[PDB]
Formats: structure tokens, sequence, C-alpha cells
């Protein structure tokens, strides 16, 4: 019953599964990004924004932009 369509943002466990995904492969195929989106319970578009954000954080001059 009712509409199934929903919106999501990255949890502390989704961020760490995506860091482990990035350490394994920094630029996966679109079907591989969709499988890890299913496994994190995200959309492949929110995952593509995460890879773009992670690449921007790698490229930029700024400090402490990723937690360690």
């Amino acid at each position: 019953g009712s509409q199934r369509r929903q919106r999501t943002h990255f949890t502390s466990q989704q961020l760490q599964e995506l860091e482990a995904t990035f350490q394994r492969n920094r630029y996966p195929d679109m079907s591989t990004r969709e499988e890890i989106a299913v496994w994190t319970n995200l959309t492949e578009a929110r995952v593509r924004v995460w890879f773009k954000n992670r690449r921007a954080k790698w490229r930029k001059r700024e400090e402490f932009i990723v937690t360690d």
C-alpha cells in the first residue's frame, strides 16, 4: 500500500563500506557500482555522487576532509 519511492543519505556504516569499496577499486563499472549500491541499500546515482565526492576530496588542497 502507498508509494515505495524514498530518499537516503550516507550512514557511518555505508561510508565505511564505500571506503572499503574505494580501497578495492577507485572507479568500478556502472553494474559493479549498482551491485555495491544494492549491498549498501543506496541508489546507483547516490553511489555515483559518492565516487565524484571522494575523487574531489582526493584532488583538492583541503585538510581533514575524510575521517581517520
